[PDB]
């Protein structure tokens, strides 16, 4: 049916964090970015309806934010909210972008933001060109916010936030379809030396 779009999560994997080695120069200095996860993408965060639509995606982070940190993703520098994972000593920062490669990375540093098209953040009438899917790219870096144990650190799967689907077709907009933005759990490997 015309509006039978269905949500699909976008996920990024703890297991891709490189081994974290902290030497005497950066030991006990907080906060500090300790590594980036492999960036991911999902073309079909919303997909399925038979009638094409002009769509946009609004992201809302849902973890507690405890501070800010300046960072430039390897995948200018910007401020990012540091979100508390619930694991002592570990925070995360988030960036997101449109699925299409030319769209810019959007730092997560506010209560909610349109990740694509970014024009919608200053124009409430701005949507993506009409098509059958809405997708995104996801970027995450881990932050040492405090002492971490040596060895393997278990990181449970966490929901980072959700994307709300909006459209200039009211019947689709009124569904308030939402898709989870997920950090798949894993183990970080951490070595700390003085
Ligand atoms: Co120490
Ligand atoms: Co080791």
């Amino acid at each position: 049916g015309a509006n039978d779009y269905v949500p699909s999560p976008i996920t990024i994997n703890t297991s891709t964090l490189p081994v974290v080695v902290i030497g005497p120069a950066d030991a006990h200095t907080y906060p500090r970015v300790i590594g980036e996860l492999t960036g991911t993408s999902n073309q079909y965060i919303f997909n399925g309806g038979s009638l094409i639509a002009l769509m946009r995606g609004k992201f809302t982070p849902t973890l507690p934010k405890i501070g800010k940190i300046t960072y430039n993703f390897r995948q200018q520098s910007s401020d990012f909210d540091i979100f508390d994972t619930g694991v002592p000593g570990l925070g995360i920062i988030i960036g997101m972008a449109g699925y299409w490669p030319a769209t810019p990375l959007v730092p997560i540093n506010s209560s909610s933001i349109y990740i694509d098209p970014v024009a919608a953040n200053t124009n409430p009438n701005a949507y993506n060109g009409a098509t059958g899917s809405f997708g995104a790219r996801l970027y995450v870096a881990f932050v040492a916010t405090g002492r971490l144990p040596n060895g393997y650190v278990t990181i449970p799967t966490k929901q980072l936030g959700h994307i709300l689907l909006e459209s200039n077709r009211a019947s689709l907009n009124n569904k308030r379809l939402t898709a989870p933005v997920m950090l798949n759990g894993g183990r970080a490997h951490h070595h700390h030396h003085h």
